[PDB]
């Protein structure tokens, strides 16, 4: 990042200059049958998984309870050594207002819709398991009240398109535009219709209540379109779930247009590109992506790039060039986390997909033009009387000045570490906490390596601080972030409890 | 653009702001069984193909007929020079495919390329300067004006890159073998490095391979594919390429249309305020009047938000010089040399137009007729409309810039 | 300007690097008894004078008519060679609302000495108008009793003597000497904290401005402008006959600085530091200077830095270090012209003062950080449909790209040359005009070398353009600006008359 | 510094926007007949003097010893009270290789075109007149030639060498005027061979060590060894004495970098400099040196004729007010008064004016660009103190703190903060008296001498000094209770470096 121009910075990128050990971008993995086993989850963790996502679009509460137990069992298998122990977060991703088709008729396995053929859509439950090439059932009872003749209707990842020609009280007559093979229970998208399904349905409420009961760390709330949607999710989690982070998934045109009010009410954002690239033209997704990462970076709030990042690894052991590009560019954009969906839930190469993201994220982070980034984050940040905030930016500046091996942060809520991550140091942030939930939610922020201290509280505040600082030193040495010869930054408070971070030291590693 | 910072530039990206109708990034399509027919080539031109790529990695009689179908489809529109879109022809070698810098079979394809009047050659597995020299020595004096584009597909070619760029007319980032030759996670570094240096030197760079891979079988690309095309344009790739997507896949027209749509949206999103500043800062003081005029016109086009920069040019050089400075505005290059007009597609933002009118005896009348030709092109293609402001560059050098209304 | 930061640009300044032949900053010389002879004026033109300033605070119309005649006689003594002819402007500087004391007592020493704490009576009684002394002081502001308040401070003689008002009275005020010193005759009086009710444009000023129109002056330096309406009264007086006379508003009090934006209504600005640093605290003047120069640069309007720039050269043949610095820094600030007053009107070394301002201006111009200045003037200037503006910025960019020997501009009103100067090329701007007044007014703009083409109008437009272009080419070679085989930028229009500059050429010097 | 461009920053300058209280730029006053008495020296400290300059071109050790004693008397008159106590440094300005004429016949007028013989025969040494001038440069005839120009009395009088002899040269008056006694002589272009460190210099320099001076201003430094010579004479007894090389000739400018590398600081000595090189080039030399000294983190002083007209007048010229402002905008750590305070009629007015202008200028600095460029030009470090300092200045802007409080023994740590040019004042708490006086060489360092005894428990002693700074800042109107300030201390006792930054409210 020594070059005086971004262009010169590009020219100096060198594929033979190896990156640093520490990978800063968090990796979110969707758990499914391919990755649900305790054995596999241990290897997922080893490979670099930081957050387990449980897609409540499918599966019972008993099923997800079991996955959650396997995740925690895999995770606590490493707990015997707190110096190498890596916290793993659990994320609930709601179903939300999904539209799906019914089952293909048992006669059949899948029907071919061919270009220009007619297809009837009905809401008569007699066909809900008898779908075929002439009659398609779906589960949105009021689909007729929201579409008109000429409307487009999209089916199965937007790969099949239908145009309404007749619009009836019970039925719709459609003309197959782009045809293909149609299976069972495929997603339906109605872009540019005013879909009246609730943001938080009754299933979502029970799912969210269940989330609080199983002590999940965060919620990925589907199809958020306005701030009041976020507030309903918040109300459901209630007082008991007040510490669970709400990550609004931006997946439709309205979500993008009202992004600022959604951002202000949310704890973070996911750029949910799968649905988003069907609700809005596929050529516009990258615009929406870079806008949202930029604004979250500017707000200091976590943002997740999601969906089809390594899609071909569902079936192949190495990704496409486009897919390698896309993961790098999400990190360069400024994403706090990258995510995997089918690639880990259902694919033939779950571990290969995690490892590839780990490799690309680390190459991309060394390619960041920190000179310009740190300069602009500072220019867009407000002036304030916050001791923690002035301490965090001081520490980041100092970390650049001595190319520190890490920035060590004692934090109870995680906030002090979040305030450091918002200014994007090159150096990893080792966040020492005794709060296990804090160590799991730390993964939402770029660069925070959360380590969980289980030593007793020391009576003398000074001795307690030194204990946790020394703990971070050993973690740093053990994982190879620095050695005894190096300099590190250390952020500590003047008294116990949240809100008291006001001290930055520059210390040689002992 | 405007915002004082790149970060605020990003925050202001607006999905509902439609882009200017002119698409600056060239689209290179590999022709194969899915695309070799005259009827679909006509539709590939209409959907936005600018360069037909012919992969000699697989008989000369087969390629001669594909080449004939391309020219047939191309001149199918020649009835009208105001709407005629030139299409170039590219020969891609096999190289060492399972070693000789240039093969014996490559020497036969290259010589076959000259006889077929190909506009450019994509040279596979270029590893050093001497490798290009062997290709240009084989192209000889007949293919003197064939543009040579070294494909960087190997570690050494990356390692010896500066050599190769100097010895070449352009570069292709050939990621499919590059991604097996070097670790896949390092390819974005090589891609962005090479595009940066090509942008710095004013030499064309193609970003190639797997950009819309999943459209070989599907009618819509993945989210990562859409991102890859956009980011290649934001890197500065003069052209983006399709290989299997148009050569053999089930949706060749769909692949072309999508690269057109994405490239256009990405061009709208380029942070011109910074890019123009850095290209200028990084480019040397010159005594060449055409170079001084070129950056003067680009600066003028930003100041007045010109509908276009019209460049009268014969060898294309004058127009290339404008394009390296990356105006937002389309560069309408007017030329009588058909090969110049075909080859222009290798430079971002050059919309070539071929004048078929006879020379007027008076140089002034001749200049004005060609300029009026560009005016009609831009009115018809919707680049600008009557009463808009445009930039006109005319002449042994294009040294004169005029700021004129659109009549 | 090749360094990537301003700090590194300073570090690279080099006293052994000689500067380009052409000096861009105009030099305005106040004409008085030291300088009003035809022979001395000739040497002042050879020494670098571009504008003759006539201070109508003193002298009769007959006196000033003679000066003006002598200026034109010396200027036209060079007219036989149009290649070398330097146009020379004439400026009328108004008296404005001046307050002066009377004449000292004849019997006492030419100067009476006032001592700290003494009493001094100020009177309007005309029997004392030529009998001022250390006890009683006449002055010519008949209304000063109405607008001065007890406790307010009165300043006399370039703000060197200060008085504190003690008692008000009928046709008098009783004051106590705060800062003493020697007091002479007809010294200027400042009342910084009064609502001085003298007319913005007095009857004397109206007579003087009509006489300026009669004498064909090029510009008016309007004294003590406080508001836009003041400028409009000056412009009404000049009327239709003087409609082409440039009005330069002198900013010399607090209200003028306060209402600067509305005043800048004007064609240009003078920073009149003499009265300014008495009307406001002297430590604050450089703030006012840098503010006004910056806003005039951003507006594209001429700004003059004036007064005491080389004051010690009134009596000494070389200046103080502070004076060398002030001139250089006025040019680095962005000032279009620098000015001399007593140094050329009444001092012992008028010629040496002109040559020093020439020497310093030239060195400072090579020290401007053009890389930053061009970038910022562009960024702050509006987008435009104007073909001439787009052509001008394009010429300045091209002139930087080929390090051109000059930008040749054909112009009738001046404005095409003005529009180029606004973006501050390093290269000189040779403005070829047939309009003598345009040639004289061009000196108000940084970097414009005006040349007056005497050749008859050629029948065809293209022929006529090529003549004037070749005239500019011969001017540049004869004056040492460029030589054959160098490259220059040439700006010409598509049609005779003002407003049609569109055309920019990069052409070798034949 | 909130404007996106320097141009917009200029346009937003506002004369009705009052400055902050603390003045960051140091003021160096030449003490002489006008300013020697204990009474006015006191009023000079109250008016803003920080460094007392003693010019050993003139005067005897005894005279200067009495000057030094009157400086220490006024300064300690305030010592009763360490909260308000302002330390005052003492600087010794060497004579150097000065060429001076003899005693006339007491002035003598001289006219252009006339002849003037200059002799080295020490007989006419006290019989100088319109026909024969005597000067003390014994090799002058070796180092000038027929056609050379010679300047006398601050470059006002000029002569041209028409005939050369053994002990003489025959010259024609180029610019005349009232010649006088013992005036100064310059030979621009003449390769003068006089020694950099003279015999009298060694005596004067040894005299400075015994008088406990804080810094030497070494005249006419031409090369690195010259600084090495001044340093060797100061020896181990005076190893803690800062050597400021005075740049006042063409070779000093050409050889500036190696002189900077060898010195503790630089003075831009514009008087001789603007005679040795063309006056229109002085501003380039001044901006070059202040920039390179800013880059390197070493103090730089802008001196000579900043307020020259105030020697006789109570108000300065517009050019002088602008010169002081622009020196501060250039980057200078201190500005200087010479004749204005040593012999003139208004030395308290001059000190006060330099205080007033410097304050308004520091308020006008475009910190946004300045801080960004100082970092980009400063190298990556492994020193904890250095990274802590830049981190503290970054924190400074982030919370716009009242001050950066630095505990420091040698001063170093406060110097490392200062080089990054924070807007907030740096209150450097020290128990070392020499450290507290020398700190004035560095822009922004408001030094305070803690006199309370050491406390046994280190963290008790640290807090003692910290709360001293708090009272200091609250009393001098820098901040008020509740304001945020930055505090730089050590971490572990005896660590030797200042690697701890805390963001605390003022108690
Ligand atoms: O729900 C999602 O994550 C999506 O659509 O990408
Ligand atoms: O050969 C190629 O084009 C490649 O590997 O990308
Ligand atoms: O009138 C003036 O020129 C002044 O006050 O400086
Ligand atoms: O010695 C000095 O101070 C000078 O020459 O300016
Ligand atoms: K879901
Ligand atoms: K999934
Ligand atoms: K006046
Ligand atoms: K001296
Ligand atoms: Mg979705
Ligand atoms: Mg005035
Ligand atoms: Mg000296």
């Amino acid at each position: 990042a020594m070059a005086d121009t971004f262009l010169e910075h590009m020219c100096r990128l060198d594929i033979d200059d190896p990156p640093i050990t520490a990978r800063n971008t968090g990796i979110i993995c969707t758990i499914g049958p391919a990755s649900r086993s305790v054995e596999t989850l241990k290897e997922m963790i080893k490979s670099g998984m930081n957050v387990a996502r449980l897609n409540f679009s499918h599966g019972t509460h008993e099923y997800h309870a079991e996955t959650i137990k396997n995740v925690r069992t895999a995770t606590e298998s490493f707990a015997s050594d707190p110096i190498l122990y890596r916290p793993v977060a659990v994320a609930l991703d709601t179903k939300g207002p999904e539209i799906r088709t019914g089952l293909i008729k048992g006669s059949g396995a899948e029907v071919e819709l061919k270009k220009g053929a007619t297809l009837k859509i009905t809401l008569d439950n007699a066909y809900m398991e008898k779908c075929d090439e002439n009659i398609l059932w779906l589960d949105y009872k009021n689909i007729c009240k929201v579409v008109e003749v000429g409307s487009k209707i999209y089916v199965d990842d937007g790969l099949i398109s239908l145009q309404v020609k007749q619009k009836g009280a019970d039925f719709l007559v459609t003309e197959v535009e782009n045809g293909g093979s149609l299976g069972s229970k495929k997603g339906v998208n109605l872009p540019g219709a005013a879909v009246d399904l609730p943001a938080v349905s009754e299933k979502d409420i029970q799912d969210l209540k269940f989330g609080v009961e199983q002590d999940v760390d965060m919620v990925f709330a589907s199809f958020i379109r306005k701030a009041s949607d976020v507030h309903e999710v918040r109300k459901v989690l209630g007082e008991k779930g007040k510490n669970i982070k709400i990550i609004s998934k931006i997946e439709n045109h309205e979500g993008v247009r009202r992004f600022d009010e959604i951002l202000e009410a949310s704890d973070g954002i996911m750029v949910a590109r799968g649905d988003l690239g069907i609700e809005i033209p596929a050529e516009k997704v990258f615009l929406a992506q870079k806008m949202m990462i930029g604004r979250c970076n500017r707000a200091g709030k976590p943002v997740i790039c999601a969906t089809q990042m390594l899609e071909s690894m569902i079936k192949k052991p190495r990704p496409t060039r486009a897919e390698g590009s896309d993961v790098a560019n999400a990190v360069l954009d400024g994403a706090d986390c990258i995510m995997l969906s089918g690639e880990t839930a259902k694919g033939d190469y779950p571990l290969e997909a995690v490892r590839m993201q780990h490799l690309i994220a680390r190459e991309a982070e060394a390619a960041i033009y920190h000179l310009q980034l740190f300069e602009e984050l500072r220019r867009l940040a407000p002036i304030t009387s916050d001791p923690t905030e002035a301490t965090a930016v001081g520490a980041v500046e100092a970390s650049f000045k001595c190319c520190s091996g890490a920035i060590i942060v004692l934090t109870k809520s995680g906030r002090s570490a979040h305030q450091v991550a918002r200014y994007r140091p090159r150096a990893p942030i080792i966040a020492v906490t005794r709060n296990p939930q804090t160590a799991r939610q730390a993964h939402l922020y770029r660069g925070i390596f959360p380590v969980l201290c289980k030593d007793p509280v020391q009576e003398a505040w000074a001795e307690d601080v030194d204990l946790r600082v020394n703990f971070a030193m050993n973690v740093g040495k053990a994982r190879g972030f620095f050695k005894k010869g190096d300099v590190v930054i250390v952020l500590t408070g003047w008294r116990p409890g949240s809100g008291f971070t006001n001290t930055m030291r520059v210390v040689p590693v002992p």
